[PDB]
C-alpha cells in the first residue's frame, strides 16, 4: 500500500550523502515533496481502482516518480513559475481575455521557423492560445494527417526540429501565447518502435496492443463496436500480413495502445513528461474515450478510460502543474460532460454547441441551439468550454435525440435532412461542403468543408460574411474559451484539388484543410473584399471579447426572445447576446423585452438601441447590448 514518503525515499536512494544533502534542502524538492504529499493520492486511488493488486503496479509506481522527479529537476525554472501562477490561479482558462487560434504547421507557415517568423501576426490578431496540429515524426505517406504517432519524441522532420519546437514556445511565451500540442494517447502509427517491438514479441512490449491469433475476438468486439472510419474497414480490427488481428479504432496503421497494461501508462505518461518540459501549456488529450476496451460495451466512456486520465492528471500535478488536459471526445452530450473536471481535463471542446450552430444556419430554427445552451452549457468550477465554429475534422451531427424528441424532432430525419443540406443535394442550399464516412449499413454520415464554404462564399451569396460573424460571435460570447480554425478569418475556401494528392484522396477532411491562401492575407487590411470584412468583424469582436469583463467566466443564462429565428443569452447579468439564424429581418417584439433597460450599447454596430419598443435584426446580425 505504498505513499507518498514511501516514494520519495526510493527516489532519493540514487544519490551519495552528499549530493541528498544538497538536493533535500532545495527548493526544486520542496515543491516535489509538497506536491507529493497533496497530489499523490489522488494518483494511488486512480490507478488502484484499475490496476487493483497487479505486481506490475509498485514499481510502475517506483519506476515513473522517480521519473518524475528527474524530470522536474531539469524543468526550465520559467515553466517553474508558469506552475506556480497556474496552481494559485486554476481559473486562467475561464478569462475573457483568452482567444486561441489552429493551424498545421506546414499548410499554414511552411516549417518551425516559418511559425515563429508569424508569431506577430498572431499578435496583431490578438490570439493568447495557440495550438499547433500534429508535428511529431509519422509514416510517410498516410499518416491521418499526423495522428498516427511513430515517435512523440521526434518531430516531423518536414517541419524542423525539436530545437525548433523549443524556441517557437519560447518565442510564444514571450508573445504571450499559450502553447497547446496534441497527446495522440490512444493509439500510435504501426511504426512505432513500441508497435514494432511488440508485434516481433518482444517481451518487455508484451501487451502494448491488442493482438489476436484470429477472428474469434474481434468477432465478439465488433457486434458491440461503432465504426469510426468505416471506408477503411470494418468494425474495429486490421489483419497483419502473419495472419494476426490488432485493434485498429482507426486507420489500420494505427494501433491502439493496451491500457490494461501498467507499463503502457508508465510509458505514456514518460512522453507526457518530455512534451510538459518542451513548454506546453495544453495537451488535448486525442480519443478520450476509447482508452479502455470492455467485451460486450461500446468500447466508449468507461469508467476506468476516466480513472486513467485523472491519473495523468494527477502526474501533471505533481511533475509539471502548468500543464492542463484539453478532452476531445465527440459523443453523446451526456457523455461529453463528463471527461470535464479539475481533477480531469479542465477544458473540452464543446461539439454540441458547435453542430448546433450549423444545424441552425441550415433550419433557420433556434429551437435545439436553445435547449443546448439552457441545460447544458453550464459546467462546474475551474472548468471551461473550449468553443469552436470549424475544425481540422470532419462535423458530426451529435445532438441528443432524446432532446431533440421534446422539441418534435426525429433524429435520423434531421440529420438525413442536415447531411444532404451541407453537402448540396437539397433546394437551394448555400453549403458546399462534401460527405465524409457515409455509412451505407446505418446511414450515418459527416460534413467536410471549411466554414467558408459551408455558407456560400465560394459562390458569393451576399449572406455569406455575416454568417460567418455570427457562427463566430456566439463562439466568442457564450461562455468558455473560443477557438478559431486559422484561414477562417480570411474566409479560406475548399482546396478543390485535395484528391489529386493519392495519398488523401480517401479522407475529404483534406478539402477542409487548405494551405495558406496568400491573396487572401494580403487583403486582410482591405474592407472592401470578403477577406477585408471578415478580418475587420473577427478582430473587432475578439477585441471587445477580450476587453470587457462581462464576457468574463462560463457561465451563461438563456433569454426568451419568442422567435424561433432568434437566439438570446445573458452574460454576467449586464451583456445581452442577440443572434438571428434566419435571412429574412427578424423581431423581438417590445411585450418580450420588458425586464430590459430602455436604451443600451450595441457593442457590433456602435450605436445606442432602443428596448421599450420593438427591436428588428438585420439578416443574420448579432447585437451584443450592455444591459448593465
Ligand atoms: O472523424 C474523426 C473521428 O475521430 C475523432 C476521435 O475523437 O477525432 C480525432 O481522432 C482521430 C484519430 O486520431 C483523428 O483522425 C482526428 O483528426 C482527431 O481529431 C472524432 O473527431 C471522430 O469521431
Ligand atoms: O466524395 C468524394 C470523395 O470523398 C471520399 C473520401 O472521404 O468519400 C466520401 O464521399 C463518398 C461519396 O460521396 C462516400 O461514400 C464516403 O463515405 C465519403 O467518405 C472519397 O472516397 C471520394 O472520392
Ligand atoms: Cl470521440
Amino acid at each position: 500500500s505504498p505513499n507518498s514518503q514511501y516514494l520519495k525515499t526510493r527516489i532519493l536512494d540514487i544519490y551519495t550523502p552528499e549530493q541528498r544533502a544538497g538536493i533535500e534542502k532545495s527548493e526544486d524538492w520542496r515543491q516535489f515533496s509538497r506536491r507529493m504529499d497533496t497530489h499523490f493520492p489522488k494518483l494511488m486511488n486512480e490507478l488502484d481502482s484499475v490496476y487493483g493488486n497487479n505486481e506490475a503496479l509498485l514499481p510502475m509506481l517506483e519506476m515513473l516518480l522517480a521519473q518524475a522527479w528527474q524530470s522536474y529537476s531539469q524543468r526550465n525554472s520559467s515553466l517553474k513559475d508558469i506552475d506556480i501562477a497556474r496552481e494559485n490561479n486554476p481559473d486562467w482558462i475561464l478569462s475573457n481575455k483568452q482567444v486561441g487560434g489552429v493551424c498545421y504547421v506546414d499548410l499554414f507557415a511552411g516549417d518551425l521557423k516559418g511559425l515563429k517568423d508569424k508569431i506577430p501576426y498572431f499578435q496583431e490578431l490578438g490570439l493568447t492560445y495557440l495550438h499547433l496540429m500534429p508535428l511529431f515524426k509519422c509514416p510517410e505517406g498516410k499518416s491521418d494527417g499526423g495522428y498516427a504517432v511513430s515517435s512523440y519524441r521526434d518531430v516531423n522532420p518536414a517541419l524542423g526540429t525539436i530545437g525548433d519546437l523549443r524556441e517557437v514556445i519560447a518565442a510564444l511565451h514571450e508573445a504571450g501565447i499559450s502553447a497547446v500540442v496534441d497527446f495522440i494517447f490512444n493509439h500510435t502509427s504501426n511504426e512505432h518502435e513500441w508497435a514494432q517491438r511488440c508485434a516481433a514479441g518482444d517481451p518487455l512490449f508484451d501487451n502494448f496492443y491488442y493482438i489476436f491469433p484470429d477472428r474469434r475476438m474481434p468477432d465478439q468486439y465488433d457486434r458491440t463496436l461503432r465504426e469510426i472510419f468505416p471506408d477503411q474497414h470494418p468494425g474495429g480490427f486490421s489483419q497483419l500480413e502473419d495472419g494476426r488481428w490488432v485493434w485498429t479504432t482507426f486507420n489500420s496503421f494505427q494501433w491502439d495502445l493496451n491500457y490494461s497494461n501498467p507499463w503502457v501508462f508508465r510509458a505514456m505518461a514518460g512522453e507526457m513528461l518530455f512534451l510538459a518540459n518542451l513548454g506546453v501549456d495544453i495537451l488535448r488529450m486525442d480519443a478520450v474515450a476509447k482508452i479502455w476496451k470492455q467485451m460486450g460495451t461500446s468500447c466508449e466512456n468507461l469508467p476506468q478510460a476516466h480513472a486513467l486520465i485523472r491519473a495523468f492528471n494527477a502526474v501533471m500535478r505533481i511533475a509539471a502543474p502548468a500543464v492542463f488536459f484539453k478532452s476531445q471526445a465527440i459523443v453523446h452530450p451526456d457523455q461529453v460532460v463528463q471527461y470535464i473536471g479539475q481533477d480531469e481535463c479542465q477544458i473540452g471542446y464543446n461539439p454540441l454547441q458547435m453542430a448546433l450552430l450549423w444545424n441552425t444556419l441550415a433550419t433557420r430554427e433556434v429551437n435545439l441551439l436553445h435547449q443546448a445552451l439552457t441545460y447544458r452549457h453550464n459546467l462546474p468550477e475551474h472548468t471551461a468550454w473550449v468553443n469552436y465554429v470549424r475544425s481540422h475534422d470532419d462535423i458530426g451531427w451529435t445532438f441528443a435525440d432524446e432532446d431533440a424528441a421534446y422539441l418534435g424532432i426525429s433524429g435520423y430525419d434531421h440529420r438525413q435532412f442536415l447531411n444532404r443540406f451541407f453537402v448540396n443535394r437539397f433546394d437551394g442550399s448555400f453549403a458546399r461542403g462534401v460527405p465524409f464516412q457515409y455509412n451505407p449499413s446505418t446511414g450515418d454520415c459527416r460534413v467536410s468543408g471549411t466554414a467558408a464554404a459551408l455558407v456560400g462564399l465560394a459562390q458569393d451569396d451576399p449572406h455569406a460574411v455575416d454568417r460567418i460573424k455570427l457562427l463566430y460571435s456566439i463562439a466568442l460570447s457564450t461562455g468558455g474559451l473560443p477557438l478559431i480554425y486559422l484561414g477562417d478569418e480570411v474566409g479560406t475556401l475548399n482546396d478543390d484539388d485535395w484528391s489529386q494528392d493519392s495519398n488523401k484522396s480517401d479522407d475529404s477532411r483534406w478539402a477542409h484543410r487548405p494551405r495558406y491562401n496568400e491573396a487572401l492575407y494580403a487583403q486582410r487590411n482591405d474592407p472592401s473584399t470578403a477577406a477585408g470584412q471578415i478580418y475587420q468583424d473577427l478582430r473587432h469582436m475578439i477585441a471587445v471579447r477580450q476587453s470587457n469583463p462581462r464576457f468574463d467566466g462560463g457561465r451563461l443564462v438563456t433569454f426568451n426572445t419568442n422567435n424561433k429565428h432568434i437566439i438570446g443569452y445573458i452574460r454576467n447579468n449586464a451583456l445581452l447576446a442577440f443572434g438571428n439564424f434566419s435571412e429574412y429581418p427578424q423581431t423581438v417584439t417590445a411585450h418580450t423585452l420588458q425586464a430590459m433597460p430602455f436604451k443600451a450599447h450595441d457593442l457590433i454596430g456602435g450605436k445606442t438601441v432602443s428596448l421599450n419598443q420593438d427591436l428588428t435584426l438585420q439578416p443574420y446580425q448579432v447585437m451584443w447590448l450592455e444591459i448593465a
